[PDB]
């Protein structure tokens, strides 16, 4: 593939990693709050 | 400096880790939904 395509494919992967890593962290925070609510 | 084949391998590795995070997001969404339902009902 072209260098533009290499860069574009990688830019998209980096964007997706950032988005999904952030979302895993926030969903883990929600999961901790829900488990705490069950214990309370 | 880096060949297109090495770039491809690099993207494969990054995508392999991305797949884990996507899987984790789906699992947490499902788990959280069950926990919320237990709390409310």
């Amino acid at each position: 593939i072209t260098r533009l395509q290499e860069k574009e494919d990688l830019q998209e992967l980096n964007d997706r990693l950032a988005v999904y890593i952030d979302r895993v962290r926030s969903l883990e925070t929600e999961n901790a709050g829900l488990r705490l609510r069950i214990t309370e």
